[PDB]
């Protein structure tokens, strides 16, 4: 199956704590760069996850962070996924490599397309953002976490600024809540790492959010482009474009742009 020997496992350096515990990285089988996710006790149902894991496991996608298996036989639990040299996305953005804004909209892409194939096996994300994405040594930004909060242990919250007003009011996750957050994700890219309603604090974003309150249009983002990650906030879920649609518009400016 998907079971990774855990002596086959080296750990040499801890890269930070992420959602569930320490990622480490290491070497797989003393011949493979690896990172290694420590899922910390009692932040997971580890049950569910496991049986789960399965189907999480057989998704193949290049811009989906690929999982080469899981240490379960055991505990802590280990997750081995490639190794992101350049880390979280949110804290790239953060950091200006004077992203050009070719790269801004690369970085969409590169999300657009993990988020397409996921539509396309009808298996939600329901928690796409910037912290939850990753960026590789050629900096191509990968998707990661996909359907992991539904398995959070909890021991409104900060989530609530990425969620669209039927997820706020009834908890109806679905394909367009990810075109939603998929939406504030192409925010957070263009405004470098901005907080979105930076200004409110969680209750207060809900209430917005609930009222039709927008995300402003960032510096960086011209019209055209504002337009794909606008039309992503649609009141009504069924009014929003599919990421069939959502890639198709970010192609279409990308190939005016060459
Ligand atoms: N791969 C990396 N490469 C470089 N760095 C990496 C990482 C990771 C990482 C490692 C594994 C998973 C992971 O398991 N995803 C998954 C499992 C699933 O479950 C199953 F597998 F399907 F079962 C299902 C879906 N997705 C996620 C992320 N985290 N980190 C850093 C950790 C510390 C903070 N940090 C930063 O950037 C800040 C700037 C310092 C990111």
């Amino acid at each position: 199956s998907w079971e990774i020997d855990p002596k086959d496992l080296t750990f040499l350096k801890e890269l930070g704590t992420g959602q569930f515990g320490v990622v480490k990285y290491g070497k797989w089988r003393g011949q493979y760069d690896v990172a290694i996710k420590m899922i910390r006790e009692g932040s997971m149902s580890e049950d569910e996850f496991i049986e789960e894991a399965k189907v999480m496991m057989n998704l193949s996608h290049e811009k989906l962070v690929q999982l080469y298996g899981v240490c379960t036989k055991q505990r802590p639990i280990f997750i081995i996924t490639e190794y992101m040299a350049n880390g979280c996305l949110l804290n790239y953005l953060r950091e200006m490599h004077r992203f050009q804004t070719q790269q801004l909209l690369e970085m969409c892409k590169d999300v657009c397309e993990a988020m397409e194939y996921l539509e396309s096996k009808q298996f939600l994300h329901r928690d796409l953002a910037a912290r939850n994405c990753l960026v590789n040594d050629q900096g191509v930004v990968k998707v990661s976490d996909f359907g992991l909060s539904r398995y959070v242990l909890d021991d409104s919250k900060f989530p609530v600024r990425w969620s669209p007003p039927e997820v706020l009011m009834y908890s109806k996750f679905s394909s367009k809540s990810d075109i939603w957050a998929f939406g504030v994700l192409m925010w957070e890219i263009y405004s470098l790492g901005k907080m979105p309603y930076e200004r409110f604090t969680n209750s207060e974003t809900a209430e917005h959010i609930a009222q039709g309150l927008r995300l402003p249009r960032p510096h960086l983002a011209s019209e055209r482009v504002y337009t794909i990650m606008y039309s992503c906030w649609h009141e009504k879920a069924d009014e929003r474009p599919s990421f069939k649609i959502l890639l198709s518009n970010i192609l279409d400016v990308m190939d005016e742009e060459s």
